[PDB]
């Protein structure tokens, strides 16, 4: 039982309210140490603490921050609060209707941020899309639920790189992928991609050359670089640090005669 330095006790925290069910546990908002407000995902045990494991190694301002972790049952994970949600639940939200193409952009470009670390640091997400980003004050956005991600060495197909799906070959360019299809969230304000098919269907259909279209309102080069994304080659796909870059950069070097619309 020999504990690291993250470590602490059970009494240090108190839940107070609850944020949301959960597969493997659900996920309560309180306190640590009576002055700092916290995030906790309560609830095999030794596998359900590999998010902290590996939480442990990644420190970015773009990822939600690992604050302490209770090993013991029932086993807690504390971390960073974000006192805006999920961003799927910010899109389809009273927030989406006011939501232009320039914040959208900007919020991809942080989630860009967060994953070229994760790519500089050599690992995997595995579980990239909007569920999964965390909205805080001023429009910050941040990478989170690393229970999946693993130092490279059924999930959701619709989000899942093909040959991931397929082949279990989860590597950096498969979340390009799932980047790709998180576009196309932010651009349609959350909806479901690949409308009106079910997986099976999206499979075959990916399988065969087909690639969503071009969202209504969204410039045609935000939907080129969701096909660069999607490109069979996962080697062909661009890197994090490209689609940062770029998305940063985007309303003066690719867009500068961007005008707003009705919805982006
Ligand atoms: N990890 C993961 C997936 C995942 C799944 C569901 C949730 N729902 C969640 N979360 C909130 N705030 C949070 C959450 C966090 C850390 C992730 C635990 N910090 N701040 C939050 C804050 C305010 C209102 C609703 C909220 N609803 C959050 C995260």
């Amino acid at each position: 039982l020999a504990k690291d330095a993250w470590e602490i006790p059970r009494e240090s925290l108190r839940l107070e309210v609850k944020l949301g069910q959960g597969c493997f546990g659900e996920v309560w908002m309180g306190t640590w140490n009576g002055t700092t407000r916290v995030a906790i995902k309560t609830l095999s045990p030794e596998a359900f603490l590999q998010e902290a494991q590996v939480m442990k190694k990644l420190r970015h301002e773009k990822l939600v921050q690992l604050y302490a972790v209770v090993s013991e049952e029932p086993i807690y994970i504390v971390t960073e609060y974000m006192s805006k949600g999920s961003l799927l639940d910010f899109l389809k939200g009273e927030m989406g209707k006011y939501l232009r193409l320039p914040q959208l952009v900007d919020m991809a470009a942080q989630i860009a941020s967060g994953m070229a670390y994760v790519e500089r640091m050599n690992y995997v997400h595995r579980d990239l899309r909007a569920a999964n980003i965390l909205v805080g004050e001023n429009l910050v956005c941040k990478v989170a639920d690393f229970g999946l991600a693993r130092l490279i060495e059924k999930f959701p197909i619709k989000w899942t790189a093909p040959e991931a799906a397929l082949y279990g070959r989860f590597t950096i360019k498969s979340d390009v992928w799932s980047f790709g299809i998180l576009l196309t969230e932010l651009t349609t304000k959350g909806r479901v991609p690949y409308p009106g098919m079910v997986n099976r269907e999206v499979l075959d259909q990916v399988e065969r050359g087909y690639r969503m279209p071009c969202p209504p309102e969204c410039p045609e080069s935000l939907h080129d670089l969701m096909c660069q994304c999607w490109r069979k080659d996962p080697e062909e796909r661009p890197t994090f640090e490209y689609l940062q870059a770029f998305l940063e950069d985007y309303f003066t070097s690719t867009e500068p005669q961007y005008q707003p619309g009705e919805n982006l």
